[PDB]
């Protein structure tokens, strides 16, 4: 199986998944200096008032909050994208300690972890689907950054005690993730991949410029889960991160400055 670790880290994946080597894998690091400004990029609209998560779980390599995506719930439009995409999960990647833990970096800083907010275009049916269509996701990427607590993501915090292994879930309702955006809109954009096997290039990833902050004491927490299922031994689930991949042809745009 594919992992975070030496033997079956980064390194090793394009040996399953040669597209690992593509042409527009990530994430990448984002260079504030070449990316182009963007006058003709609209503002992002992000509509989350109805959305409703339905379950949270360890998966092995993250855990993720899974919503119900078969409605037009929560939905994600504008900006770079064409059409209508559909909040389907949210999930994370984080550090060992706190000057790691992204995937993109900006001006190659490292955050503490990474939020990817995840979306299927609609015109595609549903996520599956999409994944294997060259515009089926988007994926609004926010930094965390170590430092205030976010009093939205407390609520997901305190349950990670019960999904400690690979394979745990729970019921995870009324979750709003309204709650872990920061206070500005302002993102780079450009075509790319998804960041685990299978690395489909399905991708617009659009990357919010203003971290969220987190306390301590919230990535404490997420550095507690496992890696493993309960009676496999012990290996933290940290470092679950893959690192910036060459940029080759593509632009980055910025939707300010
Ligand atoms: C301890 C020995 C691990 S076996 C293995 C592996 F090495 C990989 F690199 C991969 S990969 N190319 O998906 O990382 C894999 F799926 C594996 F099962
Ligand atoms: C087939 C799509 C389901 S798999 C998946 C995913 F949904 C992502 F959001 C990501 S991410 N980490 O790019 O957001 C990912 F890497 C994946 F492999
Ligand atoms: C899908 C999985 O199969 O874990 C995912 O990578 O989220
Ligand atoms: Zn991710």
């Amino acid at each position: 199986h594919w992992g975070y670790g030496k033997h079956n880290g980064p390194e090793h994946w394009h040996k399953d998944f040669p597209i690992a080597k593509g042409e527009r894998q990530s994430p990448v690091d984002i260079d504030t200096h070449t990316a182009k400004y963007d006058p003709s990029l609209k503002p992002l609209s992000v509509s989350y008032d109805q959305a409703t998560s339905l379950r949270i779980l360890n998966n092995g390599h993250s855990f993720k909050v899974e919503f119900d995506d078969s409605q037009d719930k929560a939905v994600l439009k504008g900006g770079p994208l064409d059409g209508t995409y559909r909040l389907t999960q949210f999930h994370f990647h984080w550090g060992s300690l706190d000057g790691q833990g992204s995937e993109h970096t900006v001006d190659k800083k490292k955050y503490a972890a990474e939020l990817h907010l995840v979306h299927w275009n609609t015109k595609y049916g549903d996520a599956g689907k999409a994944s294997q269509q060259p515009d089926g996701l988007a994926v609004l990427g926010i930094f965390l950054k170590v430092g205030s607590a976010k009093p939205g993501l407390q609520k997901v915090v305190d349950v990670l005690d019960s999904i400690k292994t690979k394979g745990k879930s729970a019921d995870f309702t009324n979750f709003d993730p309204r709650g872990l955006l920061p206070e500005s809109l302002d993102y780079w954009t450009y075509p790319g991949s998804l960041t685990t096997p299978p690395l489909n290039e399905c991708v617009t990833w659009i990357v919010l410029k203003e971290p969220i902050s987190v306390s301590s004491e919230q990535v404490l927490k997420f550095r507690k889960l496992n890696f493993n299922g309960e009676g496999e031994p012990e290996e933290l689930m940290v470092d679950n991160w893959r690192p910036a991949q060459p940029l080759k042809n593509r632009q980055i745009k910025a939707s300010f400055k």
